[PDB]
């Protein structure tokens, strides 16, 4: 017969009337396009810029009747992707994109097959840098929810109808990482239909759900702030007249408190709100600071001054075993406090 | 009848006398573009830079009388954005752009809308990194006010004029935070109407008012530099005569004033001048140093040496209870002077 | 005779029937493309965006059966770039590119030569940003094998197919290094052949073995962390009643035991889950941490207090005798299981 | 009569003779081209990299006598940027560009005007990277100056001429701050008319001096560092027998100078050459270094050891009072000669 | 006459013959290109990446037979870089690039100059990002070369050849720094000819010498870690019983030693291998733990206890002169041995 490139422009061509800008059922019922993804990459989840890259192939399917065909014998075509300006295409967009690029690296990397009864499938291999807003409350025990919708810009919902299919609408590759999150295999697949001043616009939407890893936060950064809390009650079980080992390990412990504090702040992220980590590093510097000011107490009780030298001696000897049970109990109860309002959420 | 993407080419061809490079109403009364946004994204707001990016849907809306018809049925047309060269567009551009570009992925993001009495519709998908200078001279309790001006590059004020819509004029998307800020509620619109040696061209412009959120500096810089003042006062109440525990006490206070203060210092911005942060760093540091050189004398009044020797003891005693008071008061006074000329402005 | 640049014009114009959007044998045997690369360069291995960044020369082999020639005298032809439209090229792409680029300085960089019998030769230079996932559990003693794939993106596995030449697949330039790892001389070559619900599509991959070099971490990290551990047995050979040089050396240890941690914690890299440094630097604080503790079990055994005054202070000379001797077995078992654990891998 | 786009489209067609690739009064006196800038931008004053970014109005003007007019009746025209490609224009490029681009969002920000005697006014939006050797030998107290120069590109000196006019040459927008510079209002205007290999070709250039802020660098750097001098002048005036007192405040005044001194090196910038302030930081290195050498001496003569023990100890007290006097006068003579020789300057 | 755009038109026109995909004397002897470069910047030497960037103006002369003319009068033409299609240029391009562009802001920075013998000068200007491996085994001491190649990459050995001008092949602008390395003024100028599995093809390259200053590291690393090993001395001075004195001393500066070092690993490069740098700091650190050993052992022989306890005073009265003696002579043999090992390189 004749080759499938010259039989697609003798379906497109100046003759048969066929024209790109006008919408499959012109005039009549809205296109409905389906569509899935096949996530590629994803990470780089930026926190002070808020937004996260995902490298995809975007799959779109719609019915055109006016590229069905029956003189051809082969049951489906292909059409080049230098030949593509001459095909309706849906003009789908992302509403967060923020950023995006095509690939084009020894070829465009875009497929086109039209079938023999109109059905178009059309797949395209997009990089993305979408944007989704992060709460860093409680930023070890976190759990982030980032988006994927996917709107149309020039046609109304009463024009084109965007769906996911329901056989696997979201595909993710198989060896695919995260440095700091996990990904959870669920993904909520909704619609948003996106009202403007415009008109009614079709979207669905996609999310992904990441859940923060904590082993790194623990080793590095609570169990050596809590050892250093440890290191703050050696001092009550050293003897009260011992005044420079008092006050050397009172000093030289809220010293190591902020070294540890404060190099650990250029690994946390930079928001202007309190965190959770940082509680917990302000309410562990308040332990080893009252830790000295029970110390400051002690030295001033035993030295006021005969049967009431003695008296005062009694005084700052029980101030020194109250604190000795008290600051472990205390610290306690912030210490189960903590943990269970950031595993209730 | 006949598709609206024919009927565009014959209200646009080569008959009617159609040019893109003349604007409506020529040689008469100006075009008056209104101009509405919606704001998307909004963020990275940098101060080395002294920046930051939008992400807007730019509708403006003029009449064009030349795009006027009755044949066809419908009372609005909509053009494709690749026969877009053949309208009259207005030069818009951003009077502070430093950097912008448009969203061409999947379709070019552009929409245009010709209504039956000439009205035309015109949304476009643009990412901005808009330039605003920002005032850091006291950091924490500041308030920024970044601009977005939209002037006209080549007509002058008697051929174009900008406005905004009296419906809306800035929208702002739901779900949208900030690192750092918070964007209110409220936006300023005005004109400013450039003058240049080349004429007088339209502009208008929109406030954005951004506060700086407070809760991060208080519990990582403000409150463990203040616990470390309080730290420097304990020498007061350990005895004379303790003179490794008064010098030790002392300078490993300065040190970790040293520590607080510079591991900070990456965390704030990098500008030349001194900020509010760097005051309040500053004179912490002053009432650290100053509770050193208090015992230093001490320790030399009380060994300077009967009657005489101990009126220097009396004499060192003294200063030792005057500053034991004068301490909390004069650094109170700071306190007081401090957070209220921080927080008149 | 006639130059080769109209000879090719010649073959390939109008008459003669060639057509770029068809491959050679169509609808028969699959074409058979035979790539080789030549890696020009190598480096920046990301990971926090868990990517590398390679410059290649890609060359790919296949047979045309149109571009056979007989007329024109020499034994080969060279297309020029601007000419290279006119050609069917294998639409080969990179499954994981997540970037790439051309480089057309003062020429495309792009070579093509069709032989007598149709063999097309077809050599151009890429800079790829390739993703290769890494896993940083034991991270100074890590092996890090990133692959590179090869794919085809419209032309299924019946009509195009992909193969390593049996002559120098991968070749690697002369002088080049890499700034933390080292590039083995063994390249795996394998297939893949991907599997979508488009079909089957053909992929080649090639794997690259790195080793992280050693010394920084050992001699800036290892070694300095193990003198601290030194210096911190030093207590337990002063004696019993010296308490401000035992609680001072304990606890300036325990100070520069988290100022080597804090300090080197910029130069790792920023997962959120344990490495084996992380491990390394946090056992290395429990012995730190564990030789203070010693000592207020002594300075609390040798205060309870006639023949019994003299067992406590004996009781204590024994546990001060025993971790003398059982702190550097202990410490020493630690790093017998640390360093086989980490070289079994 | 005819609109302006169809006048100068008569004015420059295939009739008339109009060749755009040839400058006007060809075969004659040079083209006279006089240019200004309005700068709306102005920063990101690298130092790494030795470069600053701007955002300029490029304004030129000169004569083309093959666009006078008479018929039309207007006394200007303007030239829609579509049809830009048909107009003689100057090859005016930047001679340490590093960098540059056009603005494109939402038109071509670009504006022709053609007068009626011939004269062409071309007003162009650049963002430069421009290239400014820096010269960080005395770095607070520096003054730099960072130029500007326009070249011909293809056109000698014999056939193009660039000129500033005599009004205005340089204007810079009203609200322009910078992070750490402040821009002096002073512009040097002069030639610099380069001579290659290939020929005399124009150029001019305007002249940006910049003078950094100070007050950061005084708070934050050297005021601290100053008040740890006067911390280890303490030692001075405890007393001899106090031997932990004196080597305790000698070393952990060493220690907070090495803190403040390294914290304070990430904001520095990274040339491997000697500032002013790397001066300081190691000047005052020196006197604390220096005051626990001195109490090295005097614990050292003051154990050598009847009427020769009393010898010792007046000798050892000598030198504790010579000390007390000549640290304060020897660190004075150097904070005389420190700033005289960088405000000399 | 007739001018000289319309003449080049005729000389390269559909007439007479041109084809600029044909090399001038084609089937003869090879093209002789010969190159010069003039570079405007350099720097930003990376070290991670490992590359570097330089703004060059590329210089070719070749002859080309079809090109030669008598009819117009003057002695050279010059083409308009919108035709510079037309022409056959070599397909230079750098063997290292790694990215790389045009500067094409206000006019395409290209020049075409055909002489009337023929003779074609062509000069534009590049952007380049340059590979070059770099080798920091001893880094403040260290010479880099980094080399700039030139190859073809379609025509090989015997169709076409690069050759370096006998008159300036390399010219450097004059007013050109670097933050860390000094440009020597002696290029190298050298051939390559790469052989590949394509054929032999040409190349010339040009090597720059870079020797990195020295003063910040002295100033910043060396002497402040000289002066705190000297401070770790003053405890042989300090007399035997002054055991809070003694260790005080000796692990506060294994603290500041600590400090140093790792508060200057930040500025240092993040290579996986030991430096130069980093043997001296790990060397000064032994030097500051063996000074505490040395006490641990002098406090261990003075407590082990008539006539025999005057041994055991008199045993650690010797070893406390030894080493008072030793470790400025120990150190000194390092101090010797290092500098010559990297002052002979
Ligand atoms: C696109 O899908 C919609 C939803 O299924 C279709 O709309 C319905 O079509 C049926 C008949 O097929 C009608 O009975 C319903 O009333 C329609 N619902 C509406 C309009 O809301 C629509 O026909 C589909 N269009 C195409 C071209 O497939
Ligand atoms: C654009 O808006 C301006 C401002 O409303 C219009 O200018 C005025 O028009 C009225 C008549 O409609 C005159 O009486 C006024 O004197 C005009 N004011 C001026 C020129 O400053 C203008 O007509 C509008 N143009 C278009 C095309 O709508
Ligand atoms: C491409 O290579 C394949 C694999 O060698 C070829 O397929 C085989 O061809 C032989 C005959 O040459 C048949 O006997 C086999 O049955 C084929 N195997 C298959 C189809 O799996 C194929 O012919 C080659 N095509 C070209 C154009 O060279
Ligand atoms: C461009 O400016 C130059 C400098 O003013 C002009 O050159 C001079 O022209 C006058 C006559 O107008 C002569 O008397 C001088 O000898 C010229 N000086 C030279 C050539 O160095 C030149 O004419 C101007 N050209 C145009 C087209 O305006
Ligand atoms: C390019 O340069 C080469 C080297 O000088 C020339 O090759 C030589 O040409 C001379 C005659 O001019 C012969 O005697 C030599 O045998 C040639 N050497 C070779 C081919 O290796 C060559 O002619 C030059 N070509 C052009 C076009 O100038």
């Amino acid at each position: 017969p004749m080759p499938p490139s010259e039989f697609l422009d003798k379906l497109m061509g100046k003759v048969s009337g066929y024209d790109a800008r006008i919408r499959p059922n012109f005039k009549g019922p809205p296109v409905n396009v389906t569509c899935n993804i096949f996530i590629n990459s994803f990470g780089s989840i930026a926190e002070t810029t808020m937004d996260y890259r995902v490298n995809i192939f975007l799959r779109q399917q719609w019915n055109d009747p006016r590229l069905a065909y029956s003189e051809y014998p082969d049951d489906s075509l292909d059409l080049d992707p230098s030949m593509l300006d001459s095909i309706w295409k849906p003009d789908l967009f992302f509403a967060n994109e923020k950023g995006a690029n095509f690939h084009e690296v020894t070829t465009d990397n875009k497929l086109l097959r039209i079938s023999k009864n109109g059905n178009v499938l059309y797949s395209i291999r997009i990089t993305l840098v979408l944007a989704c807003p992060m709460d860093l409350k409680n930023f070890p025990m976190d759990v982030q929810t980032c988006i994927m919708q996917l709107e149309s810009f020039g046609y109304t919902m009463n024009d084109l109808i965007f769906e996911w299919d329901e056989k696997g609408a979201v595909q993710v590759a198989d060896g695919l990482t995260l440095p700091q999150f996990i990904l959870k295999e669920e993904k909520d697949l909704r619609y948003c239909t996106k009202h403007y001043n415009t008109g009614k616009f079709t979207c669905i939407e996609a999310r992904f759900h990441l859940e923060r890893q904590m082993g790194y936060y623990l080793i590095q950064m609570y169990i050596p702030s809590l050892l250093i809390v440890i290191l703050s009650w050696v001092s009550f079980w050293i003897n009260m007249d011992a005044a420079p080992a008092r006050v050397g390990l009172g000093i030289t412990t809220v010293l190591t408190m902020t070294t540890q504090s404060s190099g650990s702040r250029a690994s946390l992220p930079k928001v202007s709100y309190v965190k959770a980590i940082d509680i917990w590093m302000a309410v562990c510097l308040l332990f080893v600071f009252s830790a000295l000011l029970e110390y400051a107490a002690v030295n001033f009780i035993a030295r006021q001054h005969e049967e009431m030298r003695k008296l005062f001696i009694s005084r700052a000897k029980r101030i020194d075993t109250v604190s000795r049970v008290a600051f472990p109990l205390v610290f306690l109860i912030f210490n189960i406090f903590y943990w269970i309002t950031y595993k209730i959420i």
